[PDB]
């Protein structure tokens, strides 16, 4: 089916896309239908927007609270999943006076689960209220609400409760899961994102919990994408279809403008063809060994291993106008590698300086925070006061370095930091304050001042000494440990910039340090591993990341070998 979705949005997509709009405008549930109870004076006020109702027919009903008019109304509505009807509840942000109203429809829905498609604020302007407690219990109406956990991530954030019913004995447990990463204007750049965060709520959501509550703003476009993707998902598992056109109009039939935005019904098409290209190529940590084993075959209609064919499909899935710029031809140590536009790691223009804002660097995302890493290239003479300007500019204060100064009789690096006396590169004065010399790698610790205001920060480098000049690393275990010192000296001394991560030209080796730095915590905190999508995300923001099929079996032997440390 992943050719014809494929080729069915292809005709979609030509001629300024067409097609797409002409069947987007033609979605028609064909119905007629009625809101006299979201109209009520009494239930007005309770509508995030005027315009924004819920249909008589479809809407979720509160029990009433005798002798209180209006008390059984909430903006929100039943939306059919795949193979079985009212499978979702998708719903409006709640408003301070509705916010009783929502956990109580939590609590009676039996939902164990609750989405959040938006940011409290977006432009400055309120998308939703928190109706969460920052801090311990609330009550909200009739529902006690106990925070318990907090976990931020990258791209989402998941929020643990416990709830009660003033009046009974029962606790019941929530799960909020917030996505953070949707634009302020637009749609999603890549479907990968909202395709992970699609499959931990899944993962997360008991067997046996009533509809989950999905929500953004006027609880019609983030949320219809959601809930459109998760219920054709469930189909392509089940059937190998896919019918988008069809979900849509029934979603309409149930709710307010479900997918409010042609962007957002293409979106739609462009994360299920993704979906259905790369599959789940996610693994229990448990099922690493079986699956690496596997990975070292050739699969039934193949010639080669199913482990060159994966790393070989992570290519197959011009934003570089600055690094190609004449002024920074010789600020590239390697050309084949330039950072994209959108990711590139911008630095403050020098006056007569042609290019200086430039630096062969890009910001990369990890796992708890994006912009966790700078994957740049072996500093060059030419580049070095450039590297320790962007050091300084963007609050890096953990540098690691992949390489030796010199490999196979060529230079990999230049020695950029100072090794008796102080410099200064530019503004900035580096001291040399210590240097341990390790088996497998080193430590330098310098002291770097800004000569114009006296303010000085401590910079620490790690060099990995140990990697073969030719070939990766044979078991992986002197890289782990030193994965482990950067991250563990990065949060002892609370520093909070980015790690800047450098090799050759800081995609090679540079894409196993932040892939493994990436992978082995998620297998320690979810006990599942995803080598796949990780190396295919880090290649969004950088070209490249993990450049060889035997530093992508590297980075397979390596979490085989921390998962046998627990």
């Amino acid at each position: 089916m992943i050719t014809d979705l494929a080729d069915n949005i292809e005709r979609l997509k030509a001629n300024d896309g067409l097609k797409f709009s002409q069947e987007y405008e033609s979605i028609d549930p064909g119905q007629q239908f009625t809101w006299e109870n979201s109209n009520l004076e009494v239930n007005k006020p309770k509508n995030r927007y005027a315009n924004v109702i819920a249909y008589d027919h479809s809407r979720v009903i509160l029990t009433s609270i005798d002798g209180v008019p209006g008390s059984d109304y909430i903006n929100a509505n039943y939306i059919d999943g795949y193979r079985k009807q009212n499978a979702y509840i998708a719903t409006q942000g709640p408003l301070p006076e509705t916010m009783g109203d929502f956990w109580r429809m939590v609590w009676e829905q039996r939902t164990a689960t609750v989405v959040m498609m938006t940011r409290l604020e977006e432009k400055s302007r309120v998308k939703c209220d928190q109706y969460w407690p920052a801090r311990g219990t609330e009550t909200c109406g009739l529902i006690q609400v106990t925070l318990l956990d907090t976990v931020e991530l990258a791209t989402y954030t998941v929020r643990t409760f416990a709830l009660h019913k003033s009046g009974s004995s029962e606790k019941r447990e929530l799960r909020q899961f917030q996505f953070m990463a949707w634009p302020d204007h637009g749609v999603p750049e890549y479907p990968t994102p909202i395709l992970a965060f699609l499959r931990r709520v899944k993962a997360c959501n008991p067997l046996d919990a009533g509809p989950m509550v999905v929500h953004c703003s006027a609880g019609v476009g983030r949320t219809g994408c959601f809930i459109v993707i998760d219920a054709m998902l469930e189909r392509m598992k089940h059937e190998k279809t896919v019918d988008i056109y069809g979900h849509v109009t029934c979603m309409r039939s149930q709710r307010n403008y479900m997918v409010q935005t042609e962007d957002q019904y293409v979106f739609i098409h462009e994360a299920l063809l993704e979906a259905a290209t790369c599959g789940h190529t996610e693994v229990p940590a448990r099922n690493l060994y079986a699956h690496i084993q596997k990975l070292g075959q050739v699969p039934p209609g193949e010639s080669v291993t199913a482990m060159e064919l994966e790393f070989k499909l992570l290519a197959s899935s011009s934003r570089f106008i600055s690094a190609n710029l004449p002024c920074n031809k010789f600020k590239n140590r390697l050309v084949n590698i330039m950072p994209y536009e959108l990711t590139r790691v911008c630095l403050q223009p020098i006056r007569g300086v042609e290019g200086s804002d430039y630096i062969n660097a890009s910001f990369l995302d990890g796992y708890r925070q994006q912009k966790a890493y700078i994957a740049t290239q072996g500093p060059l003479a030419e580049s070095t006061e450039d590297f320790w300007r962007m050091l300084w500019e963007h609050n890096s204060t953990i540098i690691v370095m992949l390489t030796k100064l010199r490999e196979m009789g060529r230079e990999k690096c230049h020695q950029y930091w100072p090794a008796e006396r102080s410099a200064r590169y530019q503004y900035f004065v580096v001291d040399p304050m210590a240097e341990y010399n390790m088996p497998q790698y080193i430590l330098r610790e310098f002291k770097v001042t800004d000569a114009r205001d006296g303010q000085s920060r401590t910079i620490r480098q790690f060099q990995f000494t140990d990697w073969p000049e030719q070939g990766v690393p044979k078991t992986g275990e002197g890289f782990i440990d030193f994965i482990g010192q950067v991250h563990k000296t990065k949060e002892q001394f609370g520093q909070d910039g980015p790690i800047t991560v450098h090799c050759s030209a800081g995609v090679g080796r540079t894409g196993v340090f932040i892939t493994l730095s990436i992978v082995l915590e998620r297998m320690r905190y979810e006990g599942v591993v995803d080598m796949f999508q990780t190396v295919k995300t880090l290649r969004t923001q950088r070209p490249a990341m993990v450049q060889t099929e035997d530093q992508y079996q590297l980075c397979y032997r390596a979490a085989l070998e921390y998962l046998g440390s627990f």
